[PDB]
């Protein structure tokens, strides 16, 4: 039985109060930015997609860099893609560029080693 209403790809990123209260959480959380016209971002927007869907213990968001440029400029975000991990307000590490196979071994060794 397939009764058709989707959830999001991410969590979609709509200001920097909301960018900023997503971070905030006790919860791990990756975010990553994109945009339209960046190739290498849409190569690895299904990746992350089963990626979202392979940790469902970790919130995946997704910044778009045209639309929120304020919050590339906070993390002086330099190339895209980008992946930030996050919890709690802190940052765990990153991953630059079109990487998903390092972001998902860095996503998996948190969650293994963490109490």
């Amino acid at each position: 039985v397939l009764e058709e209403d989707r959830e999001p790809d991410f969590i979609e990123v709509n200001s920097l109060e909301e960018f900023d209260e997503i971070m905030s959480m006790d919860i791990l959380t990756v975010a990553w930015f994109w945009a339209e016209d960046c190739g290498p971002c849409k190569l690895i927007e299904e990746p992350l997609r089963k990626m979202a869907e392979e940790f469902p213990n970790v919130v995946f968001a997704r910044v778009d860099a045209d639309k929120n440029p304020e919050i590339v400029k906070k993390l002086n975000i330099k190339s895209l893609p980008t992946a930030v991990i996050a919890r709690s307000g802190e940052y765990l590490g990153d991953v630059v560029g079109a990487r998903p196979d390092l972001l998902r071994e860095k996503v998996e060794n948190i969650l293994k080693n963490l109490e």
